[PDB]
């Protein structure tokens, strides 16, 4: 029996889902994802692991008179696709890179029904801009920056206390994509991990010196 679902405002039009997955490594383990408001319309940033938390989420959003325009899953692991399934069933459109697409194709994985490439993608012009700042936890990680509020959602590429599981991650490239992310979102008021507590800009630092310090050993 695992904890519930939880969705706290962060800021103005940005709340915070947190759902969790049961780990024998651990035990249990809190994912955070973001809702973005754009006028009575809600982009999910990351859907929870399940087809149920999904639509726990889009329920609650929906019944407060939101419309869900798209969901952009940050990375292929479950933590941030899981709901793509559920989400393609509904008809609610689904992002994620080429590369996310293909390791989820590569996994038996069901995609998302769009996909976009390059350093930079507006998912919603001057809004929602999506940018990949090289492989890092995983070879497709991108991070989610909401221009309005000085928001980066960072998921599971920002590992200020320790860089996890190192199954799916590159160590070579992971101090270079921190550094060019560090460089990009400096400015940051918030930036939100996928698997730790909310923090400002020093998430990105500490980051880049877990890579360097990862990377040594
Ligand atoms: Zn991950
Ligand atoms: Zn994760």
């Amino acid at each position: 029996s695992l904890p519930d679902l939880k969705i706290e405002k962060l800021d103005e039009g940005v709340y915070v889902h947190t759902s969790f997955e049961e780990v024998n490594g651990w035990g249990v383990v809190p994912k955070h994802g973001l809702v973005v408001l754009v006028n009575a319309e809600a982009y999910l940033i990351d859907t929870p692991f399940t087809a149920k938390d999904t639509e726990k989420l889009v329920t609650w959003f929906v019944e407060r008179g939101y419309k869900i325009k798209g969901s952009i899953s940050s990375h292929f692991h479950s933590d941030s696709t899981g709901g793509i399934e559920w989400l393609n069933s509904r008809s609610i459109p689904t992002y994620a890179s080429e590369l996310t697409n293909e390791l989820l194709k590569k996994d038996g994985k069901v995609q998302a029904t769009n996909s976009f490439s390059g350093v930079n993608y507006w998912l919603v012009k001057n809004k929602i801009e999506v940018f990949y700042p090289g492989p890092g936890h995983t070879p497709d990680n991108v991070v989610v920056w909401l221009p309005e509020r000085k928001i980066l959602f960072g998921g599971c590429f920002i590992k200020p206390y320790g860089l996890g599981n190192l199954g799916d991650a590159n160590i070579e490239a992971w101090p270079k994509s921190a550094k060019l992310l560090k460089s990009k979102y400096g400015k940051a008021k918030l930036v939100v991990p996928g698997h730790s507590e909310v923090g400002d800009a020093s998430l990105l630092k500490l980051t880049l010196e877990q890579a360097v310090k990862g990377l040594n050993e």
